[PDB]
């Protein structure tokens, strides 16, 4: 695969953040005119990470800072959204319901670097529903299933006003730390074809939501392996794909995805290495659930 070649002499010539630099320097600018209207404000985690008006997510005030990453020729979409907030956790889950959401992929803690990166948007405890009442909505927790450094949730959301009920799958990463990359190749697949394996990512199923903090970085890092690894697979050619290229077209549809280099680096890491399963190795599956340690 080119994308190896390309890794190879990044490395020697220790070029990482001029590569990842060049990426921020040609990324799409496009207007959020709606985002930083004043009565928004309130709804934004950070003043600097707003969804493009393009691409953005409305709700059914429609404003949410999420945004849709349409990948036309992998035919795959994720929404990207920043961690909820106290007063849009309603709106969160709006968005879920009305985008026909079965996944939400969340990358972060709520607390890190003792700060609150995210809000307690989902219930803990089966016996504590949480009731949404500006969005007539209610969130039960079902189920949980908890290893070493992810856990997978079954959560019931109704919507009141119809009664209906749907399966939500939260799959949460618990040991990716802001601005930093998880702990192997290994560990970030097992996760991803966690995912991948619940069928969340079907196309019968809307897009995924996916989140961190600002929901740019690691959001960022995880879309962008797997649509690479969709790409190679679709085309069963490890070879056509351009790393950089797909990461500038997701960038068109929502800003600073990726926020460093070694995220960058590390997405070149896993797709190389995600490449093995694609293309036929059958064992590799098993060595990543083994080397993450779950
Ligand atoms: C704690 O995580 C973050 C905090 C602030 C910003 C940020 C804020 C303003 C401008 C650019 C980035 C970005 C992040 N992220 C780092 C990261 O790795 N993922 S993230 O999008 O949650
Ligand atoms: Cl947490
Ligand atoms: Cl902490
Ligand atoms: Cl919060
Ligand atoms: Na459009």
């Amino acid at each position: 695969m080119e994308m190896e070649k390309e890794f190879e002499q990044i490395d020697k010539s220790g070029s990482w953040a001029a590569i990842y630099q060049d990426i921020r320097h040609e990324a799409s600018d496009f207007p959020c005119r709606v985002a930083k209207l004043p009565k928004n404000k309130n709804r934004n985690r950070y003043r600097d990470v707003s969804p493009f008006d393009h691409s953005r997510i409305k709700l059914h005030n429609d404003y949410i800072n999420a945004s849709l990453i349409k990948m036309e020729e992998a035919q795959r979409s994720y929404i990207l959204t920043q961690g909820p907030l106290p007063n849009t956790c309603g709106h969160f889950w709006e968005m879920v319901w009305e985008q026909k959401s079965r996944g939400v992929v969340m990358l972060n803690r709520v607390m890190e670097k003792g700060s609150l990166k995210c809000a307690q948007y989902w219930p803990q405890k089966e016996e504590k529903e949480m009731i949404f009442e500006d969005t007539n909505l209610k969130l039960t927790l079902i189920s949980e299933d908890i290893k070493s450094y992810y856990t997978v949730r079954q959560l019931e959301l109704e919507n009141l006003t119809t009664q209906e009920t749907r399966e939500i799958l939260h799959f949460h990463y618990t040991t990716w730390p802001d601005f930093g990359v998880p702990e192997s190749p290994a560990s970030f697949l097992n996760f991803l074809f966690k995912v991948r394996e619940s069928g969340s990512l079907s196309p019968e199923h809307g897009p995924v939501v996916v989140h961190c903090s600002a929901g740019i970085g690691r959001s960022g890092t995880f879309c962008l392996a797997d649509t690479c690894l969709l790409l190679m697979d679709k085309r069963k050619d490890p070879s056509s794909v351009d790393i950089k290229k797909v990461l500038l077209e997701m960038r068109k549809f929502r800003m600073g995805l990726i926020q460093t280099a070694d995220q960058l680096r590390f997405s070149y890491l896993a797709v190389i290495e995600g490449a093995k399963f694609i293309m036929g190795d059958s064992s590799v599956q098993d060595q990543w659930k083994e080397l993450s340690h779950e």
